[PDB]
């Protein structure tokens, strides 16, 4: 190709104006095969310039000067200057050195993490460049490990500046796009490390129904298999492939009962102790792998071994899939050691994801992160977080930052996994976040005390949790459409603010704030409430424009940074003027696709929403106050329109238009009602409540209402009253 | 010592006195150069105020009106007139809110919560404006005292406070723009009426004298050492004081014992953000609560 | 030297750069032709306009093809080049390892403005004599970030006046000028007094300078150079000899507001000592806490 340049023992491939592959080969042979990370090096031709001399070469694109002075790659021989001024003297890459600016990526797991842990770098940098080293093995055409690359150094220089979305799109072109998820993955999951019977598990699923809590997924954790019943001469019961017949005397019948309730079923698999002589599948595996059964030779875990993988999928997983298991929860915690040098977690995710496609279309796994490119094997499983406010306060930042290495389907244990402390408010705040996260999977530890069942908690917490769990199912149309946009266009569901606002310093100063699809901006509360206010809070950055609370219609004039206060039952979620959000009207109704959509419209601007579905596309347009709905294919779907406060159209079939210029634009939300509510719940003196209500009612000029609250001895009460005054300005 | 002298100068009588200690002299030059110069300035101000004091004295004797009134004499139905114990009217033209608490070392400024009655008020010294009615924490360096005059206020000052003479040979008429006003200067052997009506300033006296009148309209000396009765039209003259938000902001940030990165960010953000409500929202996020209140006073005056 | 620069056309001609592709003359002090173009075609025109000497402000690492630190190449070659136009000329640059005392002056760079930074700096300065690097120039009052305190600025200037070099410098803040009249009348007058004292001391400094050059004696010595067997000479980190006639104990802690005075524990060697400014006497040998108003600095001279 003209986009390929050799010089000395190096090869440079200009993939885009902003993406250069850099290779070294001692043998003069360079690597064309795919790697664990890289699936495609076919990119459209681009323009660039070369200055080639006897001893040096310079490659010049629109955004980078790449220099190579010959010899072995060192910090002195291989380096690059970006054509940006984001920093005064951090604009140079040196081979093998770190520079400032990296916005980070993700890490394998949150196992045993109480609050923050270090993250690996991603491809995004405030200074406009990042290097992604390809240290993986080569693949065969069909995707097996083939051994060591002939490019003994193989790097990708990203020089996208602050065009983060294009960097991620081209990363997906290089490493392969995320596959489409199935719609069932986006609903509520039930999980608990608890020794249920068939009977008690079905009773709990029927209790969810009775309690008006929708579920898509039934997880069965490790007590599905033999645990205490494993003879100690075999080691532990952690690994198992044999049903506990006391708890599950007829597994296929039990899975049939979950399938009748329209649940997908996954089992915990701890693979590390392989298939030992006590297991139900051992006689078949022993025959296939020529094991010495009289010496009870174990089929040890070896995902480098083709015969072991086949016996694992066909003879261990196969019989359980035949009983009705839909997909695998790969729960690997036993290290990164293999003879090949390939991480066993990568071998599991790669081969299990491929194998899951045999029995179900667009099937998933649930497994820990296995390095760049492992987004090809959703879903991410973050693991055994400590139950704490600190863990919750880390998790929104963790989730949005992961988009910077393309790993956009993290499933966290909602409410935290293990250890830590009881606080029903922490559980409720964690579920609020979960509902506005990639995946909403309730899960917990082997404690008698850590169930995430809403009715574990008091009547107030229970009702709020049920409301949020129903909201998750209302959001499935929006989530599923965003899922198809991840798969087809390389856009993350969850974006850091700086994807949309790369030049706004405040977009880098609100770690836990994020965009959730294209219509919603989320600022989860992740700190225990101030007991004097009976409200939690978060500092929200409002970009330029008019914003509304998604739930209340409270307005906010951007651009501003403003501390916002919510009761424990309420979450800060915002939509711009012109936002259109579809909701399932019937979130409890078991049906493959919604028979009714609510179109929720935020007044004050034009807007547009495209609802992508399995077998349709539906466009909602809001232009000069006219709302139009069209679809590619006709259906019997009934549309409901909510314009600000008011239901305008109820259950209307087919394509249509309706003029909303005549209809009431304003939400009900008002300063006086909100003021009364905040004062009434506050654990402060009644004389202070009386004086604030009287003075804020009497004082007419906005600037003098603000001067009055500025005198308040309660600093946080000032900020809460200021939020109401700012919204009422 | 300096705050006490500020109060004394705006009290009925300004008598420096002390104990038998070798260490308690009230001589200004007992203190460092900054304290000394401020004390000398306030002591000279007391003599500038003698015409105003002496006129108020004759009003106490003849009309039974106190020089120093609690706020509630003028504002009996305003609850805030009973909630500012140390605030008072000083004659009929000036409202005083002495600072009587040690300065906040992070701000290098003392403070007092001032109740501003309905109307437009000016700092007597700086011309900083305040829109009543409002209760507002005000901040001053140790060398500056909160004293306020309404739009239309006329205050006579002795131009020659050091000059030994039984009655001033020269009066400065200090006029606060924005309203009509009137002041009657009662003296041992005269009465002099200053009127400010529809922008015309008139001075008349019962008895003629060789006294020379100086007129200061807001910022600017209009008339210098003019003899006799006269009128002059000030409708054409600049009403506005120099006081401005940006200069005052820079000064408060510059003296503050806070981080330079905080000074840089406040100066930059308050300069860049155009909408008053968003400038107030920016200062509301500040981790320093008292710095919020100081910045809020400047924003309120600059609204 | 990038393609927008005024000297670029000359440098491009000399180094055979591709001007239509705007090829930069990248920094390469390993390269004889680059060094010549840098001194002759980049610095040369600015020297012709009257620039006397170069402030080399290098912060971009230790990487070169040779393995020689670029800061060492700059200090070595720039110091040599500075001698062409002026006798006994200087540079101003960061420390480049043992032997780099051959290229004065030392430039310590972007200190944080704090009491902690000031409290480190006398110890830092005297200890540097132990690797022969005796001409450190610190930013007097601190460089950047940190906190405002006019007393910190005044104490820092007191130290600076009794340091190898007295260079006032500051950050890009609107709020960090070291102008004496930035501060109140008391601080301003004290800063002016100390700045005048620096010029009164130039004869003493210049004589000590010729003694560094000819006899290998540092201007600033740790106490233990003169008193190697006295344990107290190792226990007063910020105390030092300043030439052969003066012993300095800078105050580097905020004053005690109850006393309106700062303090430092001074070790007085055997002998009769006088405060340089007041004549207050002290009988050595003794360790004694001494107190000074913010306008006064502990500096001592022996009888004789
Ligand atoms: O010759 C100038 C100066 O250089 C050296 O010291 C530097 C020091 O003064 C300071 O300078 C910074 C600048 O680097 C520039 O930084 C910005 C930063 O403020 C922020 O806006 O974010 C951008 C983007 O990330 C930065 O690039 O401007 C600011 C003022 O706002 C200056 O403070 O910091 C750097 C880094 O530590 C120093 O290199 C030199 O030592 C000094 O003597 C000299 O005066």
């Amino acid at each position: 190709n003209n986009n390929i340049i050799k010089f000395d023992k190096a090869r440079f491939t200009v993939l885009t104006e902003h993406l250069i592959r850099i290779e070294y080969s001692e043998t003069g042979e360079f690597e064309e095969r795919m790697t664990q990370m890289v699936q495609n090096r076919e990119f459209s031709e681009v323009n660039f310039d070369i200055i080639e001399k006897e001893e040096t070469i310079e490659i010049i694109t629109s955004t980078v000067h790449l220099y190579y002075n010959g010899g072995e790659f060192t910090n002195a021989s291989l380096f690059a200057d970006v054509k940006f001024n984001f920093s005064v003297y951090s604009n140079r890459w040196y081979f093998g050195e770190k520079s400032d600016g990296n916005l980070k990526g993700t890490t394998r797991t949150l196992d045993m993490i109480d609050g923050e842990c270090p993250l690996e770098d991603g491809i995004m940098s405030k200074n406009g460049f990042a290097v992604l080293a390809d240290k993986g093995k080569v693949l065969t055409e069909v995707g097996d490990i083939a051994g060591n690359s002939v490019s003994t150094i193989d790097l990708y220089l990203f020089a996208y500046g602050r065009d983060y979305r294009q960097a991620l799109k081209d990363f997906y072109q290089l490493t392969g796009n995320t596959p489409k998820l199935p719609r069932f993955a986006l609903g509520n999951w039930w999980s608990r490390y608890y020794d249920y019977s068939d009977k008690s598990y079905l009773a709990l699923m029927d209790k969810f129904t009775d309690k008006k809590v929708p579920l898509s997924v039934s997880v069965i954790d490790m007590d599905w298999h033999k645990v205490s019943e494993v003879p100690s001469r075999f080691g532990s019961g952690w690994t198992g492939y044999s049903w506990n017949k006391k708890l599950f005397p007829n597994p296929e019948n039990f899975i049939d009962e979950l399938h009748q309730r329209k649940l997908k079923v996954t089992l915990n698999d701890h693979p590390a102790d392989g298939i030992r002589a006590f297991e139900d599948p051992y006689p078949q595996v022993a025959q296939t792998l020529d094991l010495n059964t009289e010496l009870e030779e174990a089929a040890k875990f070896d995902f480098d071994n083709l015969k072991f993988r086949k016996a694992y999928f066909e003879e261990v997983h196969g019989p359980l899939e035949k009983e009705g298991v839909d997909f695998w929860w790969i729960d690997w915690q036993q290290g990164a050691i293999s003879k090949s040098g390939v991480d066993p977690l990568w071998l599991l995710n790669h081969y299990q994801y491929q194998n899951a496609q045999k029995k179900h279309k667009n099937n998933i796994i649930l497994s820990r992160y296995a390095g760049p490119g492992s987004h090809r094997y959703p879903l991410g499983f973050s693991g055994a977080s400590v139950i704490s406010w600190a863990s919750l306060d880390f998790q929104p930042y963790f989730t949005s930052t992961a988009s910077n290495i393309g790993y956009t389907w993290w499933s966290h244990d909602i409410g935290g996994h293990m250890q830590g402390y009881k606080d029903a408010e922490l559980s409720l705040r964690w579920l609020q976040f979960g509902v506005f996260s990639p995946i909403n999977r309730l899960h917990s530890s082997k404690s008698e005390f850590t169930s995430k069942e809403p009715w574990h908690f008091d009547a107030v917490i229970e009702q709020s949790m049920i409301d949020f769990l129903q909201l998750r199912h209302q959001l499935i149309p929006y989530l599923y459409s965003a899922n198809l946009i991840t798969a087809s266009e390389g856009r993350a569901l969850v974006e850091p603010l700086y994807y949309e606002y790369p030049m706004e310093e405040e977009a880098y100063q609100h770690r836990n704030q994020y965009l959730f699809g294209e219509q919603l901006m989320v600022a989860p509360i992740t700190e225990k409430m101030n007991s004097l206010l009976q409200m939690g809070s978060v500092e929200v950055w409002f970009p330029e424009g008019t914003w509304y609370d998604f739930f209340s219609g409270q307005p906010y004039d951007g651009k501003v940074s403003l501390k916002v206060y919510r009761e424990i039952t309420e979450m800060p979620v915002f939509a711009k003027a012109g936002a259109i959000i579809p909701l399932d009207k019937n979130p409890l109704k078991k049906e493959e696709i919604p028979s009714e959509i609510i179109w929720k419209i935020f007044p004050g601007a034009d807007g547009e929403y495209l609802l992508l579905e399995e077998d349709n596309e539906t466009k909602a347009e809001f232009v000069n106050g006219i709302f139009t709905v069209t679809s590619k294919k006709e259906s019997s779907r009934k549309h409901t329109i909510i314009y600000g406060e008011h239901e305008i159209v109820s259950a209307k079939r087919g394509e249509f238009s309706i003029d909303l210029n005549g209809k009431e634009e304003n939400f009900d939300w008002n300063f006086s009602t909100a003021l009364f509510r905040r004062l009434d719940i506050a654990e402060i003196s009644y004389e202070q409540k009386d004086e604030i209500l009287q003075q804020l009612s009497l004082i007419e000029e906005h600037e003098k209402q603000v001067a009055f609250i500025k005198t308040n001895e309660n600093q946080e009460l000032q900020n809460s009253l200021f939020e109401l005054l700012y919204s009422g300005k």
